[PDB]
């Protein structure tokens, strides 16, 4: 699908119908692996996570993904609910080394930072739950029944950062690779700025 088509005709309706939008073979297998194979150098070469503006050297295809969102987004903007996004942050690339580890229940944006979006990559091929578990799960305001989310590679996954999206990252038997970047909204942001000083 198209950018636009993408963004207008599932992600603004997704987000705003339930607030959780997964979208899968975001970018091919070509374009994928060499994602992965950069994450992997970050790595497996030398804080269990770093950051990425996206242009420094290696990492032109994940500033490449960033972009991507970036696009995605642009076409959402006005339209998903009544927040106006005007920035992000950089490019979080989290590891979970394998020996068991998750997230306990957390909540991305809890004391208005300003982030109402969050847009995870996942980069982990031939992922089996079963046997490495690693599941995303997503409490979405109550709504009686979570989510879970597999880490497939190739994935896509946005949702509210704000109480609303409550979650939790199963332990991971696994080598688990994503990234992770953020979306402010305006109003919320500067208020933020202001109390931060
Ligand atoms: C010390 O400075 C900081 C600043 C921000 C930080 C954010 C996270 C974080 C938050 N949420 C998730 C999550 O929900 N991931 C779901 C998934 O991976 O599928 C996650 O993996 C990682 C962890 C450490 C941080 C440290
Ligand atoms: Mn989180």
């Amino acid at each position: 699908l198209p950018a636009l088509k993408l963004a207008l005709e599932y992600i603004v309706p997704c987000m705003n119908k339930h607030g959780i939008c997964v979208v899968d073979d975001f970018l091919g297998k070509e374009t994928g692996q060499q994602i992965g194979d950069e994450v992997r150098a970050l790595h497996d070469t030398g804080d269990k996570i770093t950051w990425i503006e996206g242009k420094e050297p290696g990492c032109e295809t994940i500033g490449l993904l960033m972009s991507s969102m970036d696009d995605l987004i642009r076409h959402c903007n006005g339209k998903l609910g009544s927040y106006k996004i005007n920035g992000r942050t950089k490019a979080m690339v989290a590891c979970y080394p394998g020996n068991g580890t998750g997230y306990v229940r957390h909540v991305d944006n809890p004391n208005g930072d300003g982030r109402c979006v969050t847009c995870i990559y996942y980069l982990n091929k031939d992922w089996d739950a079963k046997v490495s578990g690693g599941i995303l799960r997503i409490f979405p305001e109550g709504k009686a029944q979570f989510a879970d989310i597999e880490p497939k590679f190739d994935r896509l996954l946005f949702f509210w950062s704000d109480r609303r999206n409550p979650h939790e990252v199963q332990p991971a038997y696994a080598t688990r690779y994503a990234i992770t970047v953020w979306y402010f909204d305006a109003d919320e942001r500067a208020r933020a700025k202001v109390k931060y000083l």
